[PDB]
């Protein structure tokens, strides 16, 4: 989605110069990587010649479409689930390990965390993205209790951020990050704007954002349904047909 | 309002252990006092404190606030800090607080340049600041509805200039360090605050509510702005509760 390009740019504009690279031949990885489209903003940014970019997500149909379109003799799109236990071959290899949008997807967050130290090399630091509260859960999630769709949403909290109601979120990531070994932290909740001008752009985000599987027949109906509800919490402007969301985009620096 | 109460007392917990404070006689300030009950959590937190000054621009609270908390240290008064700071008070505090005040503010420049100006040489500062909240959506949705068009017309000047700002963190600092700020932290802290019936919600919303629209509309305008609340899913129609998610932006200084 555009919203998630945008975030991933300035985020990087920003903390690039705060990082260290100290050497030549630097082994990169990418932690939820889907179809690969920001994975190659992260590569083409970083100034480097990494010998090596990995990058790996649990969807293998997003996989495919990235080892299909994106995929070089350098950049391998690999499976991978990030709360499993990793193979030694990648344990401390990384000089540089990357995910946004992805650690509020993460049920084992403990897990996950000292997996992408682990996956860190001793040396190494990692730059981690990830929404707290954020408009759309809201959306979705006023519609799992309605006959029309209570089923489809069962296992909406299992796609909500973890963070989306905690307070301090920053103060307990933060620690969890000490926790875990990283010698050096920052993390920030950043507010964050994002304006739709008509309300296409704004149906398109909702439509590829939507970890829900209704079909086709269902499909376009539910959107619809999210599209009434975002007029009722005023996201959308129904006078001039403009959508608004504000979120919260907690963003992690750590060093080994 | 409960809810300033806690994030006071969070955010004071918090940062306590991390202030310098100076042997003796020192100097103390609170900006936005209100009602004076957050001041006087600051009074009793904090460590024989030679003075505490407190000031507001409402002329009614500070006179409410003197005859409950006055004493012979603690003196309430009414100042502006978007205004020219008297010449007395450069210079004078070593520890200046404002909470819930400066997203009231229009001249955001000039209030944090006071604040500069306000501080002692070695001195420190602890503010917090609302950036996004709920609350100030569900009276926006009624500044356009012929009802209620012409008592919402100054809204945006209660609203927090921060409230649909990108990365305030960044803005804040960057503002503070250009005044001439030598250390600044700040950091923008998600909040949830829940209400268990609608009663204690209905009456954050009126002790909150910034419009004189008078004993025959406030109820009027609080039905409504329930409502709205209600069609925003702020409020659980089936529970009869309330969630608050929000941000605070907590600052901490030093001269
Ligand atoms: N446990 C897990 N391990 C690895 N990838 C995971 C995962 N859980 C979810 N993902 C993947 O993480 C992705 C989050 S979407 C974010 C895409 C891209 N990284 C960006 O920055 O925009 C999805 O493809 C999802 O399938
Ligand atoms: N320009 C200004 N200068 C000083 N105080 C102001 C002001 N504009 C508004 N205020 C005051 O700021 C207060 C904000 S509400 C009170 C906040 C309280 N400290 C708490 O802990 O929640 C109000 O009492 C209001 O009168
Ligand atoms: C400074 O304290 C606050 O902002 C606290 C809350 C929750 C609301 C009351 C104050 C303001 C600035 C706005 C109140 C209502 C509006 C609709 C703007
Ligand atoms: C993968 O798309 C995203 O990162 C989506 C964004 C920007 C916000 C919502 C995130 C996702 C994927 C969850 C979808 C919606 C829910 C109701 C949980």
């Amino acid at each position: 989605s555009s919203m998630q390009r945008r975030d991933a740019l300035n985020s990087l504009t920003e903390y690039l110069p705060k990082f260290k690279w100290k050497e030549s031949k630097e082994k990169i990885l990418d932690i939820g990587c889907a179809d690969g489209s920001v994975t190659n903003i992260i590569s083409s940014c970083c100034p480097t010649d990494f010998e090596l970019f990995e990058a790996c997500d649990v969807n293998v149909k997003s996989v495919k479409y990235a080892t299909e379109h994106y995929g070089t003799s350098k950049m391998r799109f690999r499976v991978m689930d990030i709360e499993s236990d990793l193979p030694k071959e990648m344990k401390g290899k990384f000089d540089h390990v990357f995910s946004f949008y992805t650690l509020h997807w993460i049920e084992n967050q403990e897990k996950a965390f000292q997996n992408i130290y682990d996956l860190t090399a001793d040396d190494g630091e990692c730059f981690l993205t990830l929404l707290a509260q954020m408009p759309v859960f809201n959306l979705f999630d006023a519609l799992k209790h309605t006959e029309k769709w209570r089923h489809w949403l069962r296992y909406i909290k299992n796609f909500i951020s973890p963070y989306y109601e905690t307070s301090d979120p920053d103060v307990v990531i933060e620690l969890l990050l000490k926790r875990v070994g990283f010698r050096y932290v920052d993390v920030r909740c950043r507010q964050k704007k994002f304006e739709f001008y008509d309300l296409k752009s704004f149906r398109n985000l909702l439509e590829a954002v939507s970890p829900f599987k209704v079909g086709q027949e269902l499909q376009e109906e539910l959107i619809d349904d999210v599209m009434e509800v975002a007029k009722e919490m005023r996201i959308i402007d129904t006078q001039n047909s403009t959508a608004k969301l504000i979120y919260n985009l907690v963003v992690i620096h750590c060093r080994k």
